[PDB]
């Protein structure tokens, strides 16, 4: 059974989620779109291929198909747009954290250290709820990002850590409550660089984890859900690892071809000097 403290915990989390997660992306607009040595490393984009579809509120449909690597620039045509999508998502994530009392009560410095450390992770957790594993497309309201099929299909795509992460998590068929608790556990990570009240954060995280484990125990008796709590924690550990690698990937691209917005710069620690 769920204690009163646990029920209020989930409620506050769900309330924060509904108030700050624009699931239809209706407020995402004015975004940029692709025009009408260290480079070899920059080839990180390779493991990425997504077409973009924009459905007009009038019935019209714009569809974009990316180019192929053949020289230079070309592979950076989608960065501005993605930087804008990232920024929109980050704003929603920052808002999520701020409305939560457990977060508001932490020192302003720790709130920042926690947000810079978990923003990417929280964004992926939200993106997974709009991911369609049948069609391999993230349905963001009137925008859709579909994976461009190639060489070997599904098995070939799961080789990309982030993609395998999205399919695996989606396969667990989690409830809204379990997703928001995953966001909390990720947000309240006592082991982020720059955290002072690591003692309080650690205890808060354990409470969220305990609440999740109990939620699962109380509402998922099916044999298919055995070890679900542990599977979820392993996924969060994996997401943290994916976070570190993608940050390094982003910084390398940023160094050669700047695109990070001011908010992204803030979150990634870029000073502007
Ligand atoms: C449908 C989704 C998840 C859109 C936001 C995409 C990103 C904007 C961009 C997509 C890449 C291309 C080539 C179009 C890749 C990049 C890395 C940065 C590069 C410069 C290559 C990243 O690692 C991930 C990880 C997730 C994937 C599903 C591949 C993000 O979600 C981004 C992100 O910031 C999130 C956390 C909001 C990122 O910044």
């Amino acid at each position: 059974g769920l204690t009163e403290e646990q029920r209020m915990m989930i409620r506050e989390l769900m309330d924060a989620q509904m108030k700050t997660f624009d699931t239809t992306f209706s407020h995402f607009k004015n975004f940029r779109l692709p025009g009408v040595k260290w480079s070899q490393v920059r080839k990180d984009l390779c493991s990425l291929k997504v077409s973009l579809q924009l459905r007009g509120e009038d019935g019209s449909v714009w569809n974009y198909k990316p180019p192929a690597d053949s020289g230079g620039k070309e592979i950076f045509s989608l960065l501005p747009h993605m930087a804008d999508m990232s920024t929109y998502m980050f704003k929603g994530i920052i808002s999520f954290a701020k409305v939560i009392s457990y977060f508001r009560d932490l020192p302003i410095e720790d709130q920042i250290s926690l947000l810079k450390g978990a923003a990417f992770e929280l964004c992926q957790l939200r993106f997974n709820t709009v991911f369609n594993a049948e069609t391999g497309t993230w349905e963001c309201g009137r925008l859709s990002y579909c994976l461009e099929d190639t060489a070997g299909g599904f098995q070939q795509l799961l080789l990309e850590p982030m993609l395998k992460f999205h399919y695996m998590l989606k396969k667990l068929q989690l409830h809204e409550e379990e997703y928001v608790l995953m966001q909390a556990i990720s947000l309240f990570s006592p082991d982020r660089p720059g955290v002072l009240q690591h003692r309080v954060v650690d205890q808060l995280q354990e409470q969220f984890a305990i609440t999740l484990k109990s939620y699962i125990e109380c509402n998922r008796p099916q044999p298919a859900h055995r070890f679900l709590f542990l599977k979820i924690m392993a996924m969060l550990t994996e997401l943290r690892s994916i976070n570190a690698q993608h940050t390094q990937r982003l910084l390398r691209i940023q160094d050669i071809h700047p695109f990070a917005t001011p908010l992204m710069q803030e979150l990634f620690g870029i000073t502007g000097s």
